[PDB]
């Protein structure tokens, strides 16, 4: 049995630059050492998508030993809007537990509080 949520480690903020490519990394651990990689995503609040203003945000997940490795990458178009956005690494263990639920992401967005796996995406 597994009732404990996986834990994301992600940089608190990632800064990207118009016209330029970027690459950052997050990792995930879980008590069971077993994951649901296809249900581990990088997304904005509203839907399982990179989000408005950040449609160029990409990711790829692999399992390395007992961890997931989440590569967060892309190329920022030269005419993207400059600003700061909250995004979420949402990981699922093999048993279906998630680090942050849809409910929690919504409360965090409105209340300006934090969940595990959240990060600031800063465009300059
Ligand atoms: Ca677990």
């Amino acid at each position: 049995s597994d009732t404990e949520r996986p834990v994301v480690n992600v940089p608190s903020e990632i800064t990207v630059y118009r016209g330029e490519s970027f690459e950052y990394f997050a990792t995930v651990t879980d008590n069971s050492n077993a994951f649901d990689l296809a249900k581990t995503v990088v997304r904005w609040l509203y839907s399982n998508q990179p989000g408005r203003g950040t449609e160029w945000l990409q990711y790829s997940v692999t399992q390395v030993g007992n961890q997931l490795k989440v590569r967060i990458f892309g190329n920022v178009p030269i005419d993207t809007t400059i600003g700061d956005y909250t995004r979420y690494v949402v990981a699922t263990d093999a048993a279906g537990n998630v680090n942050a639920t849809q409910t929690e992401m919504g409360n965090a967005a409105v209340d300006k509080t934090s969940v595990n796996g959240q990060f600031k995406l800063i465009i300059r």
